[PDB]
């Protein structure tokens, strides 16, 4: 995240850090005891999931927090890496997450009314500048949902299953934030997917959660 | 291409337009009678290559030019779409291309000395503005090779098998240019791979051809 600030400890208990062989790869969110939500882009190309771990309960990359193992990853069958569509995936855990004050699930948006031009929150460990290193401390930032009609004109091949944000140059998502949660009114409305490599004044694009609620419920771990 | 100009007819005989079901998808270049060079990103996600056609001998998308059928596509086994590495692929043609004044192959760079800070040429049918429609006429633009040492600091995870370009905001590659040829001194030195969605003052990144000459020769059609 570019232009954000260090998040208070425990303020975002639903935040997940997906780490590959110990290194942060993408953000994700806790849906329930056995399921974590992320972007397909983050797990589609992985050959060995035994090296992918789910880290929760911590604001720092230097800390392990509570670590959970991945049983499998379910990628939306319609995910298109070229057109950047249906960028959504579920990570199933081998053992259930133990909730506490620092680890809690987040509700999914099932109603996107009145979201446009209103505030929303983004969190993540992505770079704080293009070509920059990942910050150790979780970052937070308040953005604005960019009207769909405008985003369709501003970005490349944006469709109804996308949602966008935009404030100004100097504020936005960056490498490492992908898969992370965009929230508003206590519900996750988007999954960080793509944009124009870090806060250059162009909208950031997210997978619209409400468009995949059905798919998510159908693929939740048994 | 943003900030370019209409290319003269026949000036770039090695330019290819890869079209999927009749619509431009990516650029590419002619290596010889049976092989076309492009980015792995352009063909990795395709399942039915019978829908993909190679178009040469024309500067316009509204024209068909000479059309060739695809027998197979060979993607570098080390292609990583998350880290954006080894973005290179070969498209094998079922029948040989007939060369003429409008259709000719291009030489591959096997020596990248003195390229940095010097001019190079990029051609393609990519958008002329982020979120814009593809131009009908092939566009051309003269760029400058951005020093590797600087590009490594400016972009995300740039490595030795990448080459970069950069001039200023308002000039650069855009959606639809991927897979296209970056040339200098009559040799292709790069394959359009990624960047920060259209000429925003950040370097555009290409697959460095010289780094894959061996791989290319080893996978050329028999």
């Amino acid at each position: 995240i570019v232009g954000g600030k260090d998040a208070p400890v425990g303020k975002y208990p639903y935040q997940v850090s997906l780490r590959l062989s110990g290194s942060h790869r993408c953000g994700a969110s806790i849906l329930d005891n056995n399921n974590v939500l992320t972007a397909a882009h983050c797990v589609d190309g992985l050959s060995n999931l035994n090296r992918l771990k789910v880290h929760v309960g911590t604001n720092y990359l230097s800390e392990s927090g509570d670590v959970y193992d991945v049983e499998d990853a379910v990628v939306n069958k319609n995910y298109d890496d070229f057109l950047l569509r249906n960028d959504v995936a579920l990570v199933h855990l081998t053992n259930p997450i133990k909730f506490n004050d620092l680890v809690q699930p987040i509700k999914l948006s099932t109603n996107d009314e009145d979201l446009e031009s209103n505030p929303c929150t983004l969190t993540g460990w992505g770079s704080t500048r293009l070509g920059g290193n990942t910050p150790n401390a979780l970052q937070e930032i308040e953005l604005i949902v960019h009207p769909q009609k405008q985003c369709e004109r501003d970005q490349w091949r944006v469709i109804d299953s996308h949602i966008c944000t935009l404030t100004k140059r100097g504020e936005g998502a960056c490498h490492g934030d992908s898969g992370g949660p965009l929230v508003a009114n206590g519900a996750q409305i988007g999954i960080v997917s793509f944009g124009s490599p870090c806060a250059l004044g162009e909208p950031d694009v997210y997978t619209r959660v409400s468009s995949f609620v059905s798919w998510i419920n159908a693929n939740l771990k048994k």
